[PDB]
């Protein structure tokens, strides 16, 4: 019951940040590039 960590079909890799499967560890590194490396209104830091 609510177990989960299953991973019948979807790939073991997937964003915890927007919700994005990929099909490849590499892919989804690079897909984290769009996630560190914006310009949020109002730089403070980072
Ligand atoms: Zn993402």
């Amino acid at each position: 019951g609510s177990s989960g960590s299953s991973g019948t079909g979807e790939k073991p890799y997937e964003c915890k940040e927007c919700g994005k499967a990929f099909s490849q560890t590499t892919h989804l590194i690079q897909h984290q590039r769009v996630h560190t490396g914006e310009k949020p209104s109002g730089p403070s830091s980072g």
